[PDB]
């Protein structure tokens, strides 16, 4: 005899492949959903590693009728916890990253505050792999300074290692890597 044992939230995974021909939106693709610790593994155990993916690729894990994108009513005033690896953390560091990641989500592992929390989002590039946890609003700094306490030390990031939080608008009106930050931790 076998239960199953539930999520505390349904999650669906997303795939996005780079595309600059097309309007960006178009190359998103719901993969499917889980509200489980089972469907969880048997997804992941099943499906291929952020570090095999394709240059220009994603992956993203949000919270049940979040779409992965700035637009969405949950993510518009929000923003994100960026994680910067360098080309050498793609292999031995990038895999770990993300799953330490998914299972913050899944897990719950904010507490209270694991409610602020919208998805996260693996881009694999040439340029330097990025790893980020999205979350609701961007203001709301107990919330934001929390999660990325928490986020940053269950990575088990050198203290040095300084990580940043982007508003999403401010994103929008410039670039991840020149976006500047509303925090840091
Ligand atoms: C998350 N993104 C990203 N993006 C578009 O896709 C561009 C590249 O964003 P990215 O893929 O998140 O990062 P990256 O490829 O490393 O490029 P960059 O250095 O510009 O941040 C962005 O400049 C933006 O034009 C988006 N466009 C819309 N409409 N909604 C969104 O949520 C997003
Ligand atoms: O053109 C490709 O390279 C595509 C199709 C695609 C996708 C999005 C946007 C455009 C296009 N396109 O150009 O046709 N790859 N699709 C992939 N799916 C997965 C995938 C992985 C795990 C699970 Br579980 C299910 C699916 C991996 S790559």
């Amino acid at each position: 005899h076998y239960i199953k044992h539930p999520l505390q939230n349904r999650w669906a995974l997303w795939f996005f492949k780079n595309d600059k021909s097309k309007t960006w939106q178009a190359n998103l693709r719901l993969i499917s959903k889980f509200d489980t610790v089972e469907d969880f593994w048997a997804l992941y155990n099943h499906i291929q590693l952020s570090s095999n993916l394709m240059p220009g690729c994603d992956y993203s894990l949000f919270k049940d009728g979040i779409e992965p994108m700035w637009e969405d009513e949950k993510n518009k005033r929000g923003g994100r916890w960026l994680i910067t690896l360098n080309k050498q953390q793609r292999r031995s560091d990038l895999d770990r990253f993300w799953l330490e990641t998914l299972l913050c989500l899944i897990g719950e592992s904010f507490d209270d505050y694991s409610d602020d929390v919208c998805g996260a989002v693996v881009n694999v590039r040439a340029k330097g792999d990025k790893i980020a946890i999205w979350t609701t609003e961007c203001e709301n700094r107990e919330a934001v300074t929390h999660i990325g306490r928490v986020y940053k030390e269950r990575l088990g990031l050198p203290p040095k290692i300084v990580i940043g939080y982007q508003s999403h608008a401010d994103t929008a009106t410039k670039s991840g890597s020149t976006t500047k930050n509303r925090f840091v931790v």
